[PDB]
């Protein structure tokens, strides 16, 4: 932290001074990303009452939030574009609520800003965070400058992005301007809840792609305040990607190594698994196979000159949902969060550790708990000890299975893209698309039952129909080595209501089959919905009692209903903005189903 701003290049300096004149902070501090700066931030936050130390651990801390500020606020998150159709398709003609993004006119946006930001930082320091999304020397990296009046945001941004000398050295006119305030100018007129400043009634999270800008007011929480997280890495980046010939996606990236030493990378989009345990940190249950994590949330991907789709993880840390995390379910996540981690809204134990539903850390008898609301808590309370959206924020380099190339500036070559869903019947364990357009249709048809095309529903940066068009056009690149496209479902239930598939490390068996399909192996049989493994070409050895036929249902009634639902979904939500190729894939599926 320094009051000297001389190191900022002219455009970044102009942005900072604009924000200073608007917000009227007490002082202005440039962030340098150093260990000493982190200690200073922590000291101030503890003195402020925001952070509680967690002396059970090495350098871990706990924040609690006002209960009104605990998650992204979708209804207050908007895309600002001169033309509404650049942002979103027509509103559902039958009157249903829009589900593919919210639009705000420039006029309305500017008026909203003028009600909120003038003087909003009175009495507070403004912090300047120059940051890189991706290794700063990557040709795929993009830079930002975030100004904020929240030290909690600064600490978390330092974990989640690259903040440091390397960033300032590269900064020029081309960066995303990110303006953030918690919206609680001093002096306060009433006490805070849990020392957590916010202005819930006036929260606004706005994206203005034509101005390379994000503006966020009133929330200190996660996706609303850590402007790299979602606002930049998905919403602004997706529109940049459409304009510049790349892809910005809500996908984990993993490396899979076969027993005999070949390595392939895969990306996967899962809805409602955002922040949760996934494939990316999996300990495989097939001997000899290895899995490494490149990223577990965002993938930025671009074809190289050889036609290979290269991906980077544009983040530097994990911002994961805490409840359900345990040594049993995710030992790699547990290792990651054991030190130098900031926890938000988890329980606090009498021995100086943390608590959430599912945690299996051994504790001595008589250890007691305080909930995220700061109240005594015991098992059986109607309310959970940790808020369901409570978080850890930890550096990625602490994850024991990080891929050697996880921060390689060149990116990793992607050979498969996997879409995920959670369905108790009908949708098989794994299916491969017949080709690119068919695969784009599969991604468009994802569910979470809510539809969540490409796991991007809350995160589109521009018209979702044009996003689908952009995916289709991407497949036309000459000499592209297009990844194969798959859809998976870990969650089928048997004629007794329990899971057919054991999941967890056994999911490596599905990745192994995918791996073979990448290599061109003749290990599939055709069905109305795509290729599936031949019985015996999915490794079920060591899984006695697992019934292949219940993993690969082919139910005509299910698919007839699925097509009816998709037809209604596309009609209402995309209308004429749906690409013809997607409708053609639905029509194709309908006809194959008719004959089945
Ligand atoms: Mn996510």
């Amino acid at each position: 932290l320094s009051t000297s701003l001389s190191a900022l290049p002219a455009a970044a300096r102009d942005f900072v001074e604009e924000a200073v004149r608007l917000c009227r902070p007490r002082e202005v501090l440039l962030c340098d990303g150093s260990e000493e700066e982190g200690k200073e931030l922590l000291r101030g936050l503890q003195d402020d009452g925001v952070l509680h130390p967690l002396p059970k651990y090495d350098n871990c801390w706990l924040a609690r939030t006002d209960p009104r500020d605990v998650a992204r606020v979708e209804s207050k998150t908007v895309l600002v574009t001169p033309e509404q159709s650049d942002a979103v398709p027509p509103p559902p003609p039958s009157g249903g609520p829009p589900q593919l993004g919210n639009w705000m006119s420039p006029n309305a946006f500017q008026a909203a800003v003028q009600e909120r930001f003038p003087g909003c930082m009175a009495g507070r320091p403004l912090y300047v965070i120059p940051f890189s999304m991706g290794p700063p020397t990557s040709p795929l990296a993009k830079l930002g400058v975030q100004v904020t009046d929240s030290p909690y945001v600064v600490l978390s941004m330092r974990i989640m992005t690259r903040v440091g000398p390397a960033v300032l050295q590269r900064l020029d006119d081309d960066f995303v301007r990110c303006l953030h305030s918690v919206g609680r100018p001093l002096p306060l007129t009433e006490p805070l809840v849990s020392s957590w400043p916010c202005d819930p009634s006036r929260v606004l999270v706005a994206h203005i792609p034509s101005e390379r800008r994000i503006v966020s007011f009133g929330s200190g929480y996660g996706g609303n305040s850590l402007l790299g997280k979602k606002c930049f890495a998905l919403r602004i980046a997706s529109r940049m990607a459409q304009q510049q010939g790349w892809l910005a996606e809500h996908m984990l990236i993993l490396g899979v190594t076969s027993p005999s030493g070949e390595k392939r990378y895969m990306a996967a989009a899962f809805p409602s698994a955002c922040g949760k345990t996934n494939l990316a940190m999996m300990t495989p249950s097939l001997p000899g196979w290895r899995i490494h994590c490149v990223g577990d949330d965002i993938a930025w991907m671009k074809f190289d000159d050889e036609g290979r789709l290269r991906a980077i993880n544009p983040e530097r840390g994990f911002f994961g949902v805490a409840p359900g995390t345990s040594s049993r379910t995710n030992p790699n996540a547990m290792a990651t969060i054991a030190r130098n981690t900031i926890f938000t809204n988890v329980g606090l134990r009498s021995d100086g550790g943390v608590y959430w539903d599912g945690l299996d850390e051994p504790t001595e008898p008589g250890v007691t708990y305080t909930s995220w609301l700061g109240k005594p808590w015991k098992h059986g309370d109607p309310e959970p000890c940790a808020h369901p959206n409570s978080r850890f924020c930890a550096p990625a380099d602490q994850c024991p299975i990080m891929d050697p190339r996880w921060d390689d500036p060149e990116g990793v070559p992607i050979d498969a893209i996997i879409f995920g869903g959670r369905r108790p019947r009908g949708v098989p364990l794994v299916v491969e698309a017949f080709g690119w357009r068919h695969g784009v249709f599969m991604g468009s048809a994802m569910r979470s039952l809510m539809h969540d095309p490409f796991a991007m529903r809350p995160f589109f940066g521009y018209n979702a129909g044009r996003y689908l068009e952009h995916w289709l056009s991407t497949g036309l690149r000459s000499n592209a080595r297009l990844p194969r496209l798959f859809h998976v479902n870990w969650f089928l239930r048997d004629n007794e209501g329990r899971f057919v598939w054991p999941g967890f490390g056994h999911n490596a068996r599905v990745l192994a089959w995918i791996f073979g399909r990448i290599q061109g192996r003749d290990t599939a049989r055709p069905t109305p919905i795509g290729w599936v493994p031949k019985e015996g070409d999915l490794d079920l050895g060591g899984l006695p009692g697992v019934d292949y036929s219940q993993l690969f249902p082919m139910e005509k009634g299910f698919w007839e209903e699925e097509c009816r639902q998709l037809r209604e979904y596309y009609g209402e939500n995309f209308g004429a903005d749906l690409p013809r190729d997607v409708m053609a894939e639905l029509e194709g599926l309908e006809e194959r189903v008719r004959k089945m």
